[PDB]
């Protein structure tokens, strides 16, 4: 069972999510990211179970990464689904801030607004090694 | 003197450029990327000497990466300057294609049009390990 689940937006967080995966693996964590670890079967169940199995939930907040969650009240968006699972299991949620702008909570569905209450790590292009070192300290 | 110089657009290729630097270092290449290796002094001289000293010139072609090169006839754009230096020194130029759209050569200053005649590597988010292995094949 992986220690770290990486949740991210394909169109904006793909490279950072992969960079995060490489570094965390180098530091000894088993990492789930979809393109390498989501395998055969009904992905609805597999994704949710993969969130549940991982102690750490690393959320890549690229610019606009929560836009598709807004008014997604029937819970069809996958970042939304992953956050709600992580929240309801009391996971160690570690947001990674990469040009994300903090929205008013009321623009998000009520079941995921608590994600903004978790302490986030600002990603620094100039000081990436120090950013990674901080992420590792936040990890459990 | 680094083996590999990575040229990239900050607003669109920072994450891929950083991800390439990690992978290439893990496979034994010394890498120049500006935020890690550009140190003290007048940066115009140091950047050009770094291109000149590195056998391999890896160019991150993220979307729009050459836009600022267009009509830069005074050669003030830094990606434009690095490419012309690479072409003038006959470096092994390895373009990495990440959502880049191939322009008609005439929209680029004539002293860098030859960059598009080099064989490029399509970045695959699903098969990153395979992509990295191909890149390492291209390197000298
Ligand atoms: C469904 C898809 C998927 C979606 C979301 N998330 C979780 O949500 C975050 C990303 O969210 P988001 O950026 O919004 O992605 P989304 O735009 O919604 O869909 C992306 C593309 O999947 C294509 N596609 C649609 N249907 C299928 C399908 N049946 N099979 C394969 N592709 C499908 C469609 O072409 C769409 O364009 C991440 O945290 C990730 O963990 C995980 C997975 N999926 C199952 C998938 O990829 N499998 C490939 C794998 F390599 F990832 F395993
Ligand atoms: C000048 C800058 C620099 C520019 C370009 N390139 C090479 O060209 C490609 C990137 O091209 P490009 O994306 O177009 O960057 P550009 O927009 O033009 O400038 C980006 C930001 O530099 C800021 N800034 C301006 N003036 C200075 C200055 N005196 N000092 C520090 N910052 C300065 C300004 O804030 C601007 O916004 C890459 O391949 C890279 O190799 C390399 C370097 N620079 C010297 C720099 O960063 N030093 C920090 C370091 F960590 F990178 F070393």
């Amino acid at each position: 069972t992986p220690d770290v689940f990486i949740s991210y937006r394909r169109n904006s967080g793909s490279q950072l999510a992969s960079l995060l995966k490489v570094h965390l693996q180098l530091h000894g964590f088993s990492v789930f990211i979809d393109v390498e670890k989501l395998e055969a079967g009904k992905f609805e169940d597999k994704l949710i179970q993969s969130v549940m199995g991982a102690r750490n939930f690393v959320l890549v907040l690229s610019p606009g990464a929560l836009d598709k969650c807004m008014q997604d009240h029937d819970c069809k968006d996958w970042v939304h689904k992953e956050i709600v699972t992580a929240l309801s299991c009391g996971k160690n949620i570690v947001p990674i801030i990469d040009g994300f702008e903090w929205p008013e909570p009321q623009v998000l569905p009520e079941d995921m607004q608590a994600v903004l209450t978790f302490n986030g790590i600002k990603w620094s292009h100039e000081y990436q090694e120090a950013t990674i070192e901080k992420i590792i300290r936040f990890l459990q």
